[PDB]
RNA sequence: GGUACGUACC
RNA sequence: GGUACGUACC
């Protein structure tokens, strides 16, 4: 039966009365039991004044739909309302304005409404409530913010039609904590806080006060660690691979002002790859390109085991062979190429059986296994997440803790958990890949995520004894979120990284940014009606302002013919502008008669690349398309030179130019 | 493919 | 504003 405690009707009580509010509650507490009560209570009363109440539920990802719908929204509205979970995932035959008609709680990802607010037809007037979940996204060009500044330019509108009537939702924002944006400072801090109010049109952010013993007992905080690892060992790893990174520079003559394994030094060899391309240079670009792998081997080495750092650069000369190399149904080699393949041959004897021995790991690794060992054998059935930067750490931690059976016999039993984006050199897992390992997560299957950023928002994750965030400090929100999932019996937190990294440091600073939150919060309850109307009217205004700007900035192409594509590794002359066309208009392809000559075909739409027939650099892919085998070239791979110039581009929408079908 | 947000570094 | 890492949505 539909019922709530007494912290969670303190804070729903202003939404009740038909009020526009911030709902503030921690993890765990049930911020969306709270808004199925408030979404009856408000559909309950539209029944009895006879009028139409209507309600859409706002979320940022696709398995919030699912979730939403089974756990809270059907069981206590199904028999009485109308309900319905959306996405662009669910293939729907009815159009969202029908679905808008034929039903009272619309459960849906935020993009779904803005794609038919933009072009029967829908508008903000039609629902009576709007719920959004994670409101703390309200803010900038996100997809909230979208639908909530159509919200205030109809209000400001309704305003002109009152001198000369046109009807607005009601508005609850639901989230954890809202942050502060990055500040520094309490004044900034504190602004922040009065952006998203006004950007939601808050008429007051909302926090548990009178009842706060309540949700102290109901969600208990866990016990927060810092393990902090000096890195005082020998570094014989480290050490070789500048060694042959010296040797590189000198044969290229390409010198750094930065040290090797650092973040400036990987933003210098892409740059200094970048140039050696646009100027013809192969003997500097390759090299480029080749140092770059070197350089993620030491920051390889910095986070997780050293053998993860020799793969790296052994797949990568593995690949090499593979493209270099002529198979059959078809030199590549030039002098720079086989400068480099002797010099990683030569010293790949050492770097290999060097990698064997675990005494020259990285410490980290040891505070990951003492903290995991200790707290795996505290209680009969725990469970936990290990939070790391990079999907090749996830997956390199998951060997690592597989190969290597003290784990496997003390209860340990892991699995990796990343994302499904698409833009990444490590490979994704899909949406339905996550699904089943937060379930046999669950279920007992397993007991140890070692997750990226993907696990510590808004999915429903199993209660956890023990979360770790290994090397990764983002901000204030995602500190309070991870610290979240650790809400079982004598639960902990902890931050395993190095102190030459500096996240201790930053962390300390999310630490403090938390604090300013929090008064922030109480300064904002306490402030005077008239000041806070004057600031959330001030943000509201310059908040359509931003937009225009941005809009006008956006609404700032030439002929194909102007144009010709260079291979970046060799330039040679292979297409012209007027050779490429657009399939489904994202995916370039290129037509010439007599294209099939300059290229070979190597395998890993489809899983065959294609790389060039002089070089054996990769340009991208083939793809089936109506029955005909058709190249598809990455913009990446090519130097782009013009009439009037040459430059490289990332994206294809970087160029000034429009394609055909 | 496009777009959004987060983080580090310039 | 740029480079990368990360996540997401259509
Ligand atoms: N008033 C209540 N009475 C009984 N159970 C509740 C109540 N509020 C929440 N719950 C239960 O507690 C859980 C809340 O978890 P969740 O919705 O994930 O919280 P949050 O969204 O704040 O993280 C749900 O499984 C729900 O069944
Ligand atoms: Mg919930
Ligand atoms: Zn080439």
């Amino acid at each position: 039966d539909l019922t709530l405690r007494d912290y969670q009707m303190e804070v729903a009580k202003p939404a009740l009365n038909g009020e526009n509010i911030i709902i503030c509650l921690p993890t765990g507490s049930g911020k969306t039991r709270v808004a199925v009560y408030i979404t009856k209570d408000h559909l309950d009363k539209k029944r009895k004044a006879s009028e139409q109440g209507k309600v859409i539920v706002l979320v940022n990802k696709v398995p919030l739909v699912e979730q939403h719908l089974r756990k809270e929204f059907n069981p206590f509205l199904k028999h009485w309302y109308q309900v319905i979970g959306l996405s662009g995932d669910s293939e729907l035959k009815i159009s969202f304005p029908e679905v808008v008609k034929r039903y009272d709680v619309i459960i849906c990802t935020a993009q779904i409404l803005e794609n038919s607010l933009l072009n029967e037809s829908v508008r903000l007037s039609d629902f009576s409530l709007i719920i959004i979940d994670q409101c703390h996204h309200t803010q900038k060009e996100g997809v909230y913010n979208n639908i909530m500044r159509r919200y205030l330019k109809e209000k400001i509108k309704n305003r002109k039609q009152a001198k000369e009537l046109i009807p607005q939702p009601q508005i609850l924002g639901l989230t954890a904590s809202p942050g502060v944006g990055g500040a520094r400072s309490n004044s900034k801090a504190e602004e922040h806080i009065l952006k998203i109010c006004a950007n939601l049109d808050a008429c007051r952010i909302m926090t548990v006060k009178e009842h706060a013993s309540q949700l102290k007992n109901q969600v208990k905080e866990p016990f927060k660690k810092t393990v902090i690892a000096d890195d005082k060992r020998r570094d014989p790893f480290r050490e070789r691979i500048i060694e042959i990174m010296q040797d590189i520079q000198k044969y290229c003559q390409l010198y750094p002002k930065s040290e090797f394994g650092s973040q400036p030094y990987e933003q210098w060899v892409i740059r200094e790859e970048r140039r050696a391309a646009k100027e013809e240079k192969r003997k500097e670009r390759v090299c480029a390109e080749h140092l770059k792998k070197y350089n993620d081997a030491l920051q390889i080495n910095d986070t997780i085991r050293m053998v993860d750092a020799y793969n790296h650069l052994n797949n990568f000369y593995k690949e090499l062979k593979r493209r270099k190399t002529a198979e059959s149904d078809d030199s590549k080699q030039d002098e720079t190429d086989e400068f480099l393949m002797r010099l990683f041959h030569a010293k790949k004897k050492q770097l290999k059986e060097l990698a064997r021995k675990p005494e020259y790991d990285n410490e980290k690794l040891m505070k990951l296994r003492n903290t995991l060992m200790e707290e795996f054998t505290k209680t009969e059935e725990p469970r936990g997440i290990i939070f790391t930067k990079t999907r090749q750490s996830a997956l390199a931690l998951y060997h690592w803790i597989m190969d290597n059976p003290k784990f496997e016999e003390v209860g340990i039993k892991a699995h990796f958990l990343i994302g499904a984006g698409h833009n990444s050199e490590t490979k994704p897992m899909t949406q339905n890949e996550q699904r089943e390992v937060i379930d046999k997560f669950r279920g007992g299957s397993i007991n140890l995520l070692i997750a990226t950023t993907v696990a510590e928002e808004g999915l429903d994750i199993k209660e956890c004894n023990i979360v770790i965030r290994y090397g990764l400090v983002t901000n204030e929100i995602a500190m309070v979120q991870a610290r979240g999932r650790a809400r079982a019996d004598e639960s902990t937190y902890a931050l395993v990284a190095s102190s030459g990294s500096g996240a201790v440091e930053r962390e300390d600073v999310n630490i403090f940014r938390e604090n300013m939150m929090y008064k922030a919060i109480r300064r904002v309850q306490e402030m005077p009606p008239e000041e806070y109307l004057n600031k959330i009217q001030d943000f509201q205004l310059q908040s359509i302002v931003e937009k225009q700007m941005k809009a006008k900035r956006d609404q700032r192409k030439k002929n194909p013919s102007l144009i010709t594509f260079l291979c970046k590794n060799c330039h040679k002359l292979i297409c012209s502008g007027e050779d490429i066309q657009v399939i489904e208009n994202m995916h370039h392809v290129s037509v010439k008669k007599d294209f099939q000559h300059l290229y070979h075909k190597r395998e890993n739409q489809t899983n065959v690349e294609i790389i060039c027939k002089d070089c054996g650099q990769v340009w991208g892919n083939m793809m089936v398309y109506r029955g005909l085998d058709l190249p598809c070239l990455k913009i990446r791979n090519f130097v782009v030179a013009f009439e009037d110039t040459k430059e490289i581009f990332k994206k294809w929408g970087e160029l000034p130019i429009i394609f055909p079908d």
